[PDB]
């Protein structure tokens, strides 16, 4: 329940990589959109950031449309190599076609919304999804946000940890996904490692971590909050290498009291309202 009066709509966009209808909830509001990207535990009847945020209240008459795709668990809104085995999916994942072609060819043939100059804002999985879509897709995203993302997937213990909350999120295998840690998918998903695109495109980032206790990051099964912490240092990190590598279109926000947490992403989703009205609109 949210603020009455809300012109929101739900939609049945069809998706011919995937063989289904992938259910997407709308508010209007001008040509330019922000795709509001969903969590690990993402749910097929509504998008987390409508279930935990007053997004589209936040949003409202923003000059701006809102976007909130609906399913996906533990997809990283990326395209698959072959179903997930072991939990009896029976299609390939396929989200960075839907999101990147078939989705946006949809809401312009219908609704008028441009297939460019967007923002794409993920949090948890699809954080490192969102700087990903930019890296490949800069006339489409201009603007990418990650708030608590996992921006270093192919580094270290990341591909195990990651491996390890898909699975504890709905039994998941990351290596239908990107294969054996050692595939080129791996780096190619990998946002440090994608650096430099995101520089020479001039993407405008903003890039959020919490730290600690609670957390709706998933990935519970992880021993010792050892997910929460890593996934601060390697934000910080990612903040590091951006600055070395020359970028100088970001904004990077470390509160000591933040929490990988709904009301602090959302804090975060109100705080850049103002910084994407400015990119995407001037």
């Amino acid at each position: 329940f949210s603020r009455p009066g809300l012109p929101v709509e739900y939609l049945q966009v069809p998706s011919a990589s995937m063989g289904r209808d992938i259910k997407v909830q709308f508010q209007g509001g001008g040509p330019h959109a922000v795709y509001l990207l969903d969590g690990l535990r993402a749910q097929d009847d509504y998008n987390g950031w409508d279930i935990n945020t007053p997004a589209f209240e936040e949003y409202y008459q923003s000059g701006l449309s809102v976007i909130m795709p609906v399913g996906g668990q533990s997809s990283f809104y990326t395209d698959w190599y072959q179903p997930s085995q072991s939990n009896g999916q029976n299609y390939t994942y396929k989200w960075e076609t839907f999101l990147t072609r078939e989705m946006p060819a949809w809401l312009q043939a219908n609704k008028g919304v441009s297939p460019t100059g967007n923002a794409a804002v993920g949090l948890s999985m699809s954080g490192g999804s969102a700087l990903i879509l930019a890296a490949y897709y800069p006339q489409q995203f201009p603007y990418a946000a990650s708030l608590s993302g996992f921006l270093n997937p192919s580094e270290g213990w990341w591909p195990t940890l990651i491996g390890l909350a898909m699975n504890d999120s709905g039994g998941y295998n990351a290596n239908s996904m990107w294969g054996p840690s050692s595939d080129p998918a791996w780096k190619r998903n990998d946002p440090m490692v994608q650096i430099p695109r995101l520089v020479a495109n001039n993407t405008r980032i903003w890039v959020y971590s919490g730290n600690g206790t609670p957390s709706d990051l998933g990935g519970d099964n992880i021993p010792a909050k050892f997910l929460e912490g890593l996934t601060l240092r390697t934000n910080q990190t990612f903040r590091d290498t951006y600055a070395a590598d020359g970028g100088r279109n970001g904004v990077f926000n470390f509160p000591p009291n933040g929490t990988h947490s709904w009301p602090y992403w959302n804090e975060q989703l109100v705080a850049m309202k103002a910084d994407i009205q400015h990119v995407l609109n001037g």
